């Protein structure tokens, strides 16, 4: 049985909190990804319950275990916690905090403001979703864990209303990286030496989070628009940048210019993103912007 090492600790499958598969109880399905379905279920404690297909790999067995150990062993508000697995039943189940909002993407795209719901979102609203991820994000590079997925498919929102908390929620590529097909490396959230080498550091999430701040404030837009993966690649290597989402104030865009530089080294780490993101939120000049109305 596979070992995962986090921070300065090794954990093992043993160490996963197994919940009798009776207490367990599936409400509905959620819209099941790729391989596997979700659901909302109740252990009463509501959880998200992701399943494993009984028909899979040993392969598919390993990772959907390592996944469990990944989440379990992070510590942090702005990451989704595990509240356990049942694995020693069929189907196995990864057992997660409950996220009522949903996922980040689908989010913006259904909340987006529209004259029937004018005042849907404001601008505070997306720094607010922005800083959120950002914290998890730095809580990720502090403890030198490289996500290399940063989407805003991958993140959700505890509810959709005003309280609101984003939080990272799928570690999938760390998972499968950690131990696939061109056509589904998720280019265009990837810097140019991600792409053409390989490299991974910390500087690779904060080109990713740049991405993300583009979804966030299109409200939800596909990057790179009418730009497949091998346009963007060529695109991003010979320098282009996207322009500003419509309506983005400066100082935001210039957060996401500066997470797309062409050097790791000239990006700024998350310590500095969240100064960024919280000195936008400062400023009337920001906030007071108005998101356009679909
Ligand atoms: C694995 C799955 O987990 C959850 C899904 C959800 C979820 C999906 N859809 N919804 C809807 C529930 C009804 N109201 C609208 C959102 C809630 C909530 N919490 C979760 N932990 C998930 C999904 Cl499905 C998508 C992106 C993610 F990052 C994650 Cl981590």
């Amino acid at each position: 049985n596979p070992n995962y090492c986090f921070a300065g600790k090794t954990s093992s499958i043993s160490d996963l909190k197994e919940v009798p598969r009776k207490n367990i109880t599936l409400i509905r399905g959620l819209g099941h990804g790729a391989f596997g379905e979700v659901y909302e279920g109740q252990v009463p404690l509501q959880v998200a319950v992701k399943t494993l297909p009984e028909v899979c790999s040993e392969q598919d067995e390993l990772d959907f275990l390592m996944e469990a150990l990944i989440i379990s062993k992070f510590n942090h508000q702005n990451i989704v916690r595990c509240i356990g697995v049942s694995l020693q039943s069929l189907p196995r189940f990864i057992l997660l905090e409950f996220m009522a909002g949903g996922d980040l993407k689908s989010f913006l795209r259904e909340t987006r403001p529209r004259p029937s719901q004018p005042s849907s979102l404001a601008m505070l609203d997306l720094l607010h979703v922005a800083r959120d991820i950002a914290c998890g994000c730095q809580y990720l590079e502090e403890n030198h864990f490289i996500h290399r997925d940063i989407a805003a498919r991958n993140c959700l929102l505890t509810c959709p209303g005003p309280g609101r908390v984003a939080k990272i929620g799928d570690f999938g590529m760390a998972r499968d990286i950690y131990r696939g097909g061109c056509a589904m490396l998720p280019v265009k959230w990837m810097p140019p030496e991600a792409f053409m080498e390989g490299i991974f550091t910390s500087k690779t999430d904060t080109w990713s989070f740049g991405v993300l701040l583009w979804e966030i404030f299109s409200l939800g837009y596909m990057p790179y628009p009418s730009k497949s993966n091998q346009e963007v690649l060529e695109f991003v290597t010979s320098g282009g940048r996207m322009d500003p989402p419509k309506n983005c104030p400066g100082p935001v865009y210039r957060i996401m210019t500066q997470c797309w530089q062409h050097q790791p080294e000239d990006r700024p780490n998350f310590a500095i993103i969240l100064e960024r993101i919280e000195y936008c939120t400062q400023d009337p000049d920001v906030i007071n912007t108005a998101l356009p109305i679909e």
